[PDB]
């Protein structure tokens, strides 16, 4: 019977002939069809973890995951346990939630994962070329050296009021406050936090010339490049769109700032200890003898700015808003800025920040119930077993591992929706290596990531912002208790979060109303 082979031709040739409504209609319904002939039999393997259902092929479970990305998993965690996969926009996401998931991610070897080829489309494109992401590992794991350097004690004694300095100023000059001639307002969270934190990260991190820059039109480009960091990035990294071309102006005229004043700092010689420029200038050498260009040491700036202006304007929105219906919690923040700063008559200093232990269990607790990123990913280089299973995470696949969504499990925080400071009395720390550590290149960090409360993550990519996060929050949270009382409009409440900005937001306008504790205080200075 090569009869049938015939008519396989004859079939192939009948098929081009159809209407071009058969043809187009045929064109959806055979791929269609086959995705589900697909994860039926994809169903059956013992080697993968399950795959989570979905209709339209391609798209997965994106728009599920991405609205609503904690119920996604918590759904997910009951039909299928704690490693599953599900597929999002033409990539398959093996999810590994807990402890044990933060193990298996967080602590992947090496050679397994890789997170610049997860993330690589998402930053470069805001960033610039040839860090972060846009380079290997090594490098990555030196350039956060470098910025380290710049996060010394004796670094955040200096930003302390540079710091606080800059939130009286807000204080004194902002629309929003502007508590010289007003004792009461309302602010929408989203507008002050985003300019305080911008303001605030500048001076100290970038030194008072870029600091100076944001009281011009150019602070515009900020704007433009901070709408540059979208999720979209992982579909059209570049359109021949206008939004792309003030992104990609704003990363030139950006970055031009930054290797301006570098240029003409060494041009000068004028080369001290003052901010993260200064730092970078003196101490960029790679080991094996390579130097960052001044192109990549703006690009660097750019990208560790950004990552911490969303992270930590999002984060004081989250405190702000979760105390604005705890007066309870803004009456005792107070007492104890009232015990540790002598009645307000020393002056706040880096040393007595850390003798505030409910403020920085503020910022611990925010950070439980509001973990800016609620996912981290790599892609997998090479197939990884998954320890005490079957399973086996191939090739391709791409690993995500979430301690946002851990921080809210009753299991390991109790009541885990309830907004708690006292949960961490005992325990104020902003993290904690309990135990052994190794160093991957930019100083020795915790060895386990088993820990539930994961919020600067772990392992050879742990955040190095951390401590300039908290010596931030602090201070802006510290002059923010001392200065105004705060409440929500009536019947308004903490709004729930926005995850499609892929740091969770609050969702807008999140309005509170301020008074100033001391109507007659007044805040010296011009302006
Ligand atoms: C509330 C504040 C912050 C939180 C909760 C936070 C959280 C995190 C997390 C979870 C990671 C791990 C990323 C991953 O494993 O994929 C990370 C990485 C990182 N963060 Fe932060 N961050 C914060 C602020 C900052 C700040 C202020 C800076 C800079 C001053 C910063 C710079 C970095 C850097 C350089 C990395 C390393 C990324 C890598 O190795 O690939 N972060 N952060
Ligand atoms: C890649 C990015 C991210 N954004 C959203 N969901 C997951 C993510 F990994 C992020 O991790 C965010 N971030 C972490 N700490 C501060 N910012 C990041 C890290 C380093 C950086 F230099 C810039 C930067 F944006």
């Amino acid at each position: 019977v090569g009869e049938a082979l015939e008519y396989v031709n004859i079939g192939l040739s009948h098929f081009l002939a159809l209407p071009l409504a058969q043809r187009i209609s045929l064109i959806i319904i055979i791929p269609f069809i086959y995705n589900i002939v697909w994860q039926l039999l994809y169903s059956l393997r013992k080697d993968r973890p399950p795959l989570v259902f979905y209709w339209i092929p391609w798209v997965g479970s994106a728009v599920v995951y991405g609205m609503k990305p904690y119920e996604f998993f918590e759904e997910c965690q009951k039909k299928y346990g704690d490693i599953f996969s599900f597929v999002l926009l033409g990539r398959v996401m093996t999810v590994y939630l807990g402890p044990k998931g933060h193990e298996f991610v967080f602590n992947a070897k090496l050679a397994d994962v890789s997170a610049e080829a997860a993330y690589a489309h998402l930053t470069t494109p805001v960033f610039g070329k040839g860090v972060i992401y846009d380079c290997p590992n090594s490098r990555l794991m030196e350039q956060k050296k470098f910025v380290k350097g710049a996060l010394t004690k004796e670094a955040f004694k200096s930003y302390v009021p540079l710091i606080a300095e800059e939130v009286y100023k807000y204080f004194r000059d902002s629309k929003n406050f502007r508590l010289n001639e007003r004792t009461t307002g309302t602010i929408d969270v989203m507008v002050t936090q985003p300019e305080m934190t911008i303001f605030t990260a500048s001076r100290s991190l970038l030194g008072k010339e870029m600091r100076a820059k944001l009281d011009t039109d150019f602070a515009y480009l900020y704007s433009d490049l901070d709408k540059g960091f979208t999720p979209i990035n992982f579909v059209f990294p570049n359109l021949p769109l206008e939004h792309y071309r003030k992104r990609d102006h704003a990363q030139k005229a950006i970055s031009g700032t930054y290797m301006s004043l570098i240029k003409e700092r060494r041009k000068n010689n004028d080369i001290q200890d003052r901010d993260l420029i200064d730092s970078l200038m003196k101490n960029s050498t790679y080991k094996d003898g390579v130097k960052m260009t001044d192109q990549e040491i703006a690009n660097l700036l750019i990208g560790v700015l950004m990552g911490g202006q969303h992270t930590s304007a999002a984060t004081s929105a989250w405190i702000l808003l979760h105390l604005a219906e705890r007066p309870d919690v803004q009456q005792e923040l107070y007492e104890e800025q009232m015990r540790v700063l002598d009645g307000g008559k020393k002056e706040l200093t880096y040393d007595l920040l850390q003798e505030m232990p409910l403020l920085n269990q503020t910022i611990k607790e925010t950070l439980r119930m509001h973990h800016p990123l609620h996912s981290l990913f790599r892609k997998v280089m090479k197939d990884m077993h998954v320890p005490n299973t079957s399973y086996v995470i191939p090739a391709g696949y791409h690993v995500l591992v979430s301690p946002g969504y851990t921080h809210l499990r009753d299991e390991y925080f109790p009541n885990a929706h309830q907004f708690n400071i006292h949960r961490w009395n005992n325990d104020s720390a902003s993290s904690y290596s309990v135990g052994e550590e190794v160093d991957y290149g930019f100083g020795a960090i915790s060895k386990g990531v088993s820990s539930p409360y994961l919020p600067f993550g772990g392992g050879r990519h742990r955040c190095t912002g951390e401590h300039f996060a908290y010596c931030q929050l602090g201070v802006l949270m510290s002059i923010f208790i001392r200065t105004l009382k705060w409440h929500y409009p009536e019947g308004k409440t903490v709004p729930p979060p926005d995850f499609t900005s892929m740091v969770t937001l609050p969702t807008g306008p999140a309005k509170i109303i301020w008074e100033k504790r001391n109507p007659e205080q007044k805040i010296g200075g011009r302006h």
